[PDB]
């Protein structure tokens, strides 16, 4: 039996109990290859799949597109494909001045600002990884010697008006993100991004286990953009790290 | 400037101010070659993009990938480098028993089951197209041979819980969208897709004009396979449509 | 045999299927008056009911009253009696500065300011016309040689606070409402009114053909004051355009 | 001289009315007038029939509202504009109670906003409750009646069908919003459904204006027996004569 | 039975079925010594219960705590052992310049900026007192001398942000309420306080009779501070009108 | 120097403590503090008493916040207004799940915000989430014990009876909005009910303050509504020599 969109069958997973999901297809090759004997299993619209070989042990690298959407796609289908541990990996904006180019951030919590995390969960419920997800990635960002930061990311459904840009076409946003970056500043949101929300709700009220991980590559209350080779350097870090918190989960 | 997704300039783009906007990047050059002189401009993420000449007239062609996000975030750049016209073309499943595959769905309105519409008009705002995107492309769908309906679409961020599909890993679905689907059949609802609600209310309220149509390509109330023939001409149908109507929109 | 409200029975509309509703009930013998044989029915509250001849085919005019509530008692009745088809006419404000007094508004979608809406769809159904009626509005409008806008109208429970308006008894305006006129301004919202929230969200949930036509005699950003005479004009322009879009809905 | 936009009258014509008896049917106007003395005609619009009148030597206003919290709004700002301050709403109703029988007066003594008017004033969390003294009035002279009193929660709605849970229509269909909705407000103690209340009491209570509601009951959803037309005619009767004698409390 | 938080039984109450419900437990023993034969029965967390006998019959008073949910507990337990009334009573902050140090306030209804009173009754349902114990405490609170407020009382969750206190730890008011003091004092507003929302919410819609009393001992408009025989006064005041409320409830 | 409005203490009472462990029961305060050096007691006011003590040196206060979100807020605002920057929350708690067990310790993750003051520091849309040094050291402090360890999501509810849907109640209803609400919780993961984690993870989350609870398992819902009271005496005292050595490692 072959899932709808992503086009693999639990055959062709070989035992993978745990998935790498970054948001680009083009960086599914790139984590696939840090791993043993990567191999190719399909691509189709954002969805590219790849296997590998971590310490023995089977792992799905799939991409997710940008978005709730995309991504809840990709997790149901794995997940009827055996996957019950999913890492997400990426790189980030950073919205508080203490935080460096080059730092990781381990998502504890994520600020609801999508639509289909209400697909699985109410409001009320808290969109949070599981704890031994963000334990690993925790301890995978520590260990690379990076600078690390546990808390909260903003995860909304738009990058333009709901991380408050204004710098658009229309330089119009709605009454309900009018503010919102100082507000989220203000309590201490950390960073911004659009599938987190998504996934840990999903995966808290699914019985999966998720965390989220990412390098930052900008500090967008300095807007200073990185010299290629430390964006290179950042980019690496954080796959490097995702794949040191997969062995860290394997059992 | 080039914009952040995309990948492209305003001179690229060489005097559009119409884009059709398929969700799938595999169809972007499937319908930029129904037109003339079609050329590739970029490929990044979700997004690849064309221009071709329809009657003279440059006509950009996108993908937006699944769902209000990324589709978003396409529109926003593309009216940065002068779009203002929005065609989404696609194939769809049906609700009503009367929709048969095959048939052309026109969207009047969308149900907002989406988050990203509300990062540009609160829930009251209604997800509507404009009219003469509309009544173009009923004539377009009509001047084909197809039979058209004209309706509400229901767009939701998910294509699993928010369809009341309960053929999933978990077979549940939260309490909001329990008996949801026979709640919109009841009040007439043609189908259910996943952009147009974000893409309609975006449009409406900033200046743009947008529509959506969609080829039947399955009808969810009836247990039959449609035949490969049938569904490829209605998938070149509906391209062969979308571009019919971005003529009759550019004259 | 007679609905609760309206006073009349079935066989007193003498198989009428399509009904124009003005809003106030000295004009509904005006509008039947426009047609052939004119026959008053009823006058209870605000609802006066009379019946008439077009091109052979019997036509209701029946007024609703202001608001929500009481259009919504008289658009079921009349279902219960046969009607199919609501043809809203009225005259209106508007709050676009490139709309003129005298020009015709056609509603392509209305912003749900009410609260009758929801009784028949919850906020995220769109509160639109149906597609044929739309049409006909619009060909009967620019028939008659007026300027047509077809856009966006805000639809609010209140004539005071909900349009913002400060020249009242207490000059308060709640947040909800505060700095709301310009946000549907800017969301190219042309107009306010009262009653088409409910009605179009009532008639595109429950299988009834329902749309919205209107005469401009006020701009709100507009200083001079219009000329008494070009408000007549408009006010009877309105009429004859409602009673050429029942002739074409006629089958 | 000015008109106020919809009522067609002036504060002049008014002769110093601060009090206004507000029935929701325009041909119930001069049938309250005409329980005080001199009762003139003012003006009609649309849904809004305008009397004015003397109680005990002081000028009152009869206005009728039209149904519906939009049409009450609009009536009850304009007469403010005008120097009214206080509202005595009076109508018949039905009840959803098994005690409360046919000829019995409910006063009502805070609403259920299902309405969408009154969030034009206060947003939901804010009560729609009357004015104590209005209803303090209203219960005197319902019980000076020799009627039966009940004081209690009503529920408004926006809708006369759907939203009191009514089947029997054109689709057969309530959303689900008020899908169970009247056994829930029975088992909460409500007494009725009306649907003007919420929006007339928030209104005023968020605006500086008295307000309360005063109805007699004409039919019980819970009961079978059909009311003869003697006892409608007595309980539409008696529930003016109550808001007329409400009035005169007011203003003594 | 022993209800699991009071601690008190049936027998406890000595066929009582009106209770006495201040928020301190320290002011039980003050309110029950102002009645006959005041005997303590039980004291764990924030609940202390006496009774004591009020010409003739048996009266409860029990402490509920801050707050909606610790006061819910209360109401239901002791509404299980078959109290009936409840009347609060308190001492309170005043937002009306025109209320003064001193003044009585019996509150109509109470502006439900809590969560506890969701707990019972949709937000739609008015948090109001019943109407034979807010007569009693009108008349209670008259007979004594002091000037006597009746009307509206905002209910809050918190002390400090709810009702826009700025002197805090970190002197943020989230969005919600910025500006609402201004808004409740615009609407006619009197005062705070921080339980009768729930208790009159779920009092109204659960078949008891409830309502609330307090003095008046700040106001937050007034600059001068009330000196200590003043407050001492109210205080003491406050809880014999109670008392008297009490006995005009008797039957 | 001034005290603090409720809690009745000023930051020298507290000898520059900056954490605090915060139960709900003022009676638990004492029993808490003198598993450390030197308690002494500082004050009591309505639900407050408040201790301070030393650990490893340090001080350290125990202050009690009441039943519920809105007693709780005050608590937290005051210690933090006098220097408390970390929060130790310990308790008990209902568990759903039917493999919790009784004496089992769970360690919130994330809470479901049913509570209302919650909704007064942050939008629905912020997570109520533990601060992770302290849901560690509350781990390890919890398994160093022997106890079984639950680390999950906790429904944090206003109230202890309709919104944890119990039913053996004075009128034995459940609003709509709870009806069902303990197995929808239940099929999502979600491990107990208690009634103050909401507000406190949100406002510290929102606030720079670090929190985290802690709760030892004295009754399983899928089984019964109202706990038995003799391990329940062991399950109190085993919650509370485990926050205390969760301050020891906040404080290393
Ligand atoms: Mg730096
Ligand atoms: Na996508
Ligand atoms: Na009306
Ligand atoms: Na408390």
């Amino acid at each position: 039996k072959t899932v709808f969109h992503l086009g693999v069958t639990e055959a062709d997973l070989n035992g993978a109990t745990l998935a790498i999901i970054p948001g680009d297809p083009a960086r599914v090759q790139k984590i696939a290859e840090l791993m043993d004997n990567p191999v190719f299993l399909a691509s189709h619209r954002e969805y590219t799949v790849y296997r590998a070989e971590l310490d023995g042990q089977s792992v799905v690298v799939c991409s997710t597109g940008i978005g709730g959407p995309s991504t809840s796609i990709a997790v149901e289908e794995l997940a009827q494909l055996g996957v019950r541990t999913f890492l997400r990996v990426g790189t980030t904006g950073a919205i508080q001045p203490h935080v460096n180019v080059g730092d990781m951030i381990v998502t504890t919590g994520s600020v609801r600002l999508d639509g289909a995390s209400l697909h699985f969960a109410p409001m009320e419920f808290p969109a949070v990884p599981d704890f031994d997800v963000a334990t690993a990635m925790k301890a995978a960002a520590q260990e690379s010697g990076a600078t690390v930061h546990m808390g909260v990311t903003a995860s909304s459904d738009t990058f333009y008006p709901g991380q408050e840009r204004y710098d658009t076409f229309t330089g119009r946003v709605v009454r309900r993100f009018q503010g919102s970056m100082k507000e989220w500043q203000d309590m201490g949101v950390l960073n911004f991004e659009m599938e987190s929300a998504t996934l840990l709700t999903m995966c808290a009220s699914s019985g999966l286990k998720a965390g989220c991980v990412a390098g930052v590559i900008i500090n967008r209350t300095q807007k200073e953009i990185p010299d290629h080779a430390t964006l290179k350097e950042t980019e690496a870090r954080s796959i490097k790290v995702v794949v040191e918190a997969a062995r860290k989960m394997l059992k």
